């Protein structure tokens, strides 16, 4: 079945930039799923003071950037798409041979919204795996909701994430990953030369939020 | 306060499909006309459409024009040719096009031994091609995700997907939103303005590798609205 998931227990998680809300939503995640996680920032201090808040009892703890990509099996990357060129070009050696995941979005905001930044390389994944040959890129959780993922009220998210890049076991890895986010369901998306629609598809569902007032997500139906 | 979600009364309308001779727009137009539209087929050839009409229309009210004519006809129109006609075809018909709702479903993908990819075009997307060449209509790019085997097989009674409907002119936009509902199963969503279209256009490529991997006909829908 191309449903079948590899298991992933003792996995543990780097997030890269992980002192923000994405990170700190991906990482309270994991780790309440029992994954060792390893904030990242560029002061170990602060990252260990937001691993500290981020709940009582939790295998959490912080680091700088280059400390956070050394110690973690998985890498994801969430800093913002100003410094991401650079730091994955400061961290190349660090994370040779790991899979490394990709949740930026290259967005920028004007009065009336959203909208996509270009990108050289096609996307903010396509960066990176030109940057990374010896990593295996996998771009994932561009479409989640930070918020949702903090609040403690919250339980479950209707959400699909789409898992791209071009290694089925490196998508693989990221969809069971996925998984461990209560309600989702980590979807193939297709290799990464088809990550840019998926980035910039988190410019509309900003739209959708502000027309619908609503945290949305997406659904793949009929899978 | 009126909801986001709701639609405007479309029944009065008639509904062109240009290039209509094709899987989408037969099938566009077999759910529109199953819900009660006039629907005018549009092919480079009156004759051939007239044809492709008479093989839908058993019980349904679709007739077939040259594409000219169609645009005429039509209180909205809906683009249903291949990207590579899609410039030539609304050069062509920019007067008779004028004033009107014009709905761009028209993906600009590429193929190779590595499944499906988006193509890059110059002034964005096909939708905003589209806008650039028609400045007096209104355009919505809409069903850019529709599978149109499902729209035409007499076995499926509804499809599991919301529409993603843009564009840069509420009103437009409400109509095709409405105009997506007539089709049972989906609700027509507001997606976003036509700046954002490219990434709708492309996704379709995704959804394309999901159909490859999962064996599937797959849809989307959006959570939480
Ligand atoms: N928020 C969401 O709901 C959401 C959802 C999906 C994806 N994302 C993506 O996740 C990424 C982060 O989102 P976020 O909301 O957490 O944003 P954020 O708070 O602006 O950034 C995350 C962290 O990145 C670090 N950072 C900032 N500038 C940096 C630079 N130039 N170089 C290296 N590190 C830098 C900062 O940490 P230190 O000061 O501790 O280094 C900051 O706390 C973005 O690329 C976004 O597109 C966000
Ligand atoms: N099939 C799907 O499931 C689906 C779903 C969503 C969107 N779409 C999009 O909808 C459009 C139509 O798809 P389709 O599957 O119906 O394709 P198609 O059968 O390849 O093309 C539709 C019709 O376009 C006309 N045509 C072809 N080349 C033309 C040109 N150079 N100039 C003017 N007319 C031309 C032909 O009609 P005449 O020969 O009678 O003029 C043809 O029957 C495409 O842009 C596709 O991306 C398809």
């Amino acid at each position: 079945s191309p449903h079948d998931l590899p298991d992933v227990s003792g996995l543990s998680i780097a997030v890269l930039g992980g002192t923000g809300d994405q990170g700190r939503g991906l990482a309270r995640r994991f780790a309440m799923a029992g994954h060792e996680v390893i904030l990242g920032s560029r002061s170990a201090e602060r990252a260990q003071a937001v691993a500290a808040e981020l709940g009582e009892g939790l295998p959490v703890r912080g680091m700088d950037n280059a400390g956070a990509a050394e110690a973690g099996d998985v890498v994801i990357v969430a800093v913002p798409w100003d410094g991401h060129r650079a730091l994955l070009e400061s961290l190349k050696d660090v994370l040779a041979g790991k899979i490394v995941v990709d949740c930026v979005n290259p967005l920028g905001f004007d009065k009336r919204g959203a909208y996509a930044l270009p990108v050289e390389e096609g996307s903010a994944a396509e960066q990176a795996a030109a940057i990374l040959p010896d990593s295996r890129v996998v771009a994932a959780f561009h479409h989640v909701s930070a918020v949702l993922l903090l609040d403690p009220e919250v339980e479950k998210v209707d959400l699909d994430v789409l898992v791209l890049g071009d290694d089925r076991e490196a998508t693989d890895v990221v969809r069971a990953l996925a998984a461990r986010i209560p309600g989702v369901r980590g979807v193939y998306g297709g290799r990464l030369r088809n990550a840019h629609q998926v980035e910039a598809f988190t410019a509309n569902l900003i739209s959708i939020n502000r027309r619908y007032k609503a945290h949305a997500g997406i659904r793949i139906t009929d899978i």
